[PDB]
DNA sequence: AATCCCCACATCTAGTGGTTGGATAGCGTGAGCAGCCCACAAGTTGTGGT
DNA sequence: ACCACAACTTGTGGGCTGCTCACGCTATCCAACCACTAGATGTGGGGATT
């Protein structure tokens, strides 16, 4: 890991403190060279299994995009769709797996697009849950109308 | 048909075919004068004016990519949405129109709409009629139950 | 070319009039079926001669491109700029030559894009006069301050 | 390191390798109790803040693709693009800053940007700092004179 | 302006040949991960500091 | 709450073989453009309403 301060190749470690509630060792690393000190946070890489089987990691643009085609004519600014993204990472890592299911990121898409755009929200559930009949738009409408 | 470079009174045809669809016949057309050679196609008058006002010609991977978007891992092929192109193509001709406003493209699109596939109707709807909220949703649910 | 109204084929030309002014055959064809009429004009297709040599048709597409990535960040609708790519193609069809040269097309763009933008204007001139120092900059200024 | 998997109390290291830049080491460690291997990487921490205050980690390929617009035309190889985008990341990861806004990414440009080319340092200002008119290109033009 | 009757004929279709360019599959040659290996370089209790 | 320093040994890191995925290459197929010939057929005079 070259030095951020002189980029000289090699760095040596000091520390490898592991920490245990957040799965996240911290090293503390030294140059040979400018006798300097960086920190260095080692975490594990988010993951979606996806309804094929296959395995691939964590974008908040795919989020934002899925968002973005629900919420089209509707009233909702590029910064709502990437405030959005962030929490909805968040609320993923709250979790803390390291493999998360692309149903469970689409559940924890539904509760902040419920709030920020209703209209989106059916637009978004109808791909989401696969609709095929009238019935299930107006069975949608009877849980969101509940609240 | 004036030649465009020297503006010959008279050209004359080297080649013609009756290239896109049915709807344009395209020729090449030669000047005796100056020996070069021009392409030129004829076709019936159809220009959609857009919402602006903006006067644009019409075309059908325009009217198809609206229709693609909201039948979204429904059952509707390829060949389907070729099919309803093609059909609201027509009937947007049959009409006998040479300026057909595109708020009057979109009602050529919700007949043959229902017959192709009952959901992604409503879905085409919630942009195309910007729906509010979800009262309308109710509603157009309604509309469609009498029928 | 297939009847609009019942799409039978090999249509049969009645009248064939050629118009002096605008280079457009105008020919009304008749269904041996149905028995009606419909209006077919025939027009030279626009083409651009590029810096490089070739030829292409005139896209409207291209033209709005170049003014809106020139116009980015500032507040200019998408209802504008298409506006303005119709104005721009009315200008290089009045002249009526069926091959035009970019740097036309260009000179056209430069017209109405000063009305819309001046800073878009300047930005648009950057690159299409192929700017070298800051110079050409306040050059520019001048004969915009002119006016 | 606890498995993510069954949160088994450490962990063991089968392949590491320096994979990105110098910037980060990514290793593969498998979980002795379940034999499930998971990959993780170590880095830096080095966060932009956007203009909204949406955390999103740095990039290079953002760094360079809002300057290889800028310099549109002129003889910028990539080789150059390349250089420069090492030198900004260089820059503001010597500040030994974890959150950087993207306020201050623009500023870490604008040095080198003089030296690559003095007509690209222009265009990236027009966009980057809003120029409302011609006025402030005539200010950023003298300002830069006097250097 | 637009359209609508003739009639006769010059000419435009269209129906064959050639090219030529651009997709387009099937090849070959890269790229990655895994499974080894050991010792040196990293983790791991101790005491601390601010 | 990091941050520092101690020894030290267990551990990781690098270094080394293979493998599978992918992706960059090319000989071949269809499409488009030009050259060509005769005859339906599209034009180009002629009136004539709306
Ligand atoms: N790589 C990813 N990172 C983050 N979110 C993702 C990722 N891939 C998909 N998502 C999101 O998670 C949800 C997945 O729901 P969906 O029904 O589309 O499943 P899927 O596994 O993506 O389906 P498909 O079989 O088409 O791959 C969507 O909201 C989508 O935007
Ligand atoms: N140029 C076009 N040719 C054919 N169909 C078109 C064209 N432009 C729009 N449409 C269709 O017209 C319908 C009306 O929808 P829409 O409001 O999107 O029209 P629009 O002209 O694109 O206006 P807007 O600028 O508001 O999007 C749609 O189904 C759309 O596919
Ligand atoms: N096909 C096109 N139809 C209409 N406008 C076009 C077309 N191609 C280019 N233009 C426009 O005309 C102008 C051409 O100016 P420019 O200096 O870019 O020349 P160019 O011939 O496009 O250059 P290049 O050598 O890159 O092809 C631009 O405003 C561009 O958007
Ligand atoms: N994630 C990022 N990583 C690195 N540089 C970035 C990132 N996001 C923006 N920048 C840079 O920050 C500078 C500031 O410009 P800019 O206003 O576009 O920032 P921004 O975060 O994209 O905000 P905006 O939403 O207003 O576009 C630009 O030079 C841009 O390339
Ligand atoms: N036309 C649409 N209108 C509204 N929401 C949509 C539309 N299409 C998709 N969505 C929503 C519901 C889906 O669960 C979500 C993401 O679906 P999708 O478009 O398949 O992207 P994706 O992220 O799954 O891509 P990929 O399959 O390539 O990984 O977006
Ligand atoms: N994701 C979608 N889900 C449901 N319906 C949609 C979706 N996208 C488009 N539609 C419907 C409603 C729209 O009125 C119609 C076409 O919209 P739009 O994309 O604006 O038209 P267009 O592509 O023909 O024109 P333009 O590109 O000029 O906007 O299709
Ligand atoms: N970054 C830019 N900022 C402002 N104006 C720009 C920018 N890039 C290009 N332009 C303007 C000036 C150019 O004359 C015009 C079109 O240029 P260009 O981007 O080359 O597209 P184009 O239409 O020439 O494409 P092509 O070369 O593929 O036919 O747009
Ligand atoms: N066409 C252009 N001409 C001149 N300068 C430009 C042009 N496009 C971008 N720039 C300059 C000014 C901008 O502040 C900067 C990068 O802008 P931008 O594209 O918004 O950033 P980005 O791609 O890093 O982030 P984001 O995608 O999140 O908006 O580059
Ligand atoms: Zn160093
Ligand atoms: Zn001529
Ligand atoms: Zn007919
Ligand atoms: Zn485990």
């Amino acid at each position: 890991m070259h030095c951020p301060f002189c980029r000289h190749p090699d760095s040596r470690v000091v520390d490898s403190r592991t920490t245990d509630d957040g799965t996240s060792i911290r090293r503390r690393r030294q140059c040979p060279d400018c006798s300097r000190r960086f920190t260095t946070v080692e975490t594990c890489s988010l993951m979606v299994v996806k309804r094929s089987g296959v395995t691939e990691p964590f974008s908040r643009t795919k989020v934002i995009n899925g968002v973005r085609k629900a919420c089209q004519g509707r009233p909702v600014t590029e910064d709502a769709l990437a405030q959005l993204g962030q929490r909805v990472e968040e609320a993923v890592r709250a979790t803390g797996s390291a493999e998360l299911t692309t149903h469970d990121v689409g559940l924890a898409i539904l509760g902040p697009l419920q709030e920020l755009d209703l209209v989106a929200y059916l637009r978004f559930a109808s791909v989401y849950r696969a609709f095929d009949s009238l019935e299930d738009f107006e069975a949608a409408i009877a849980e969101l109308r509940e609240t």
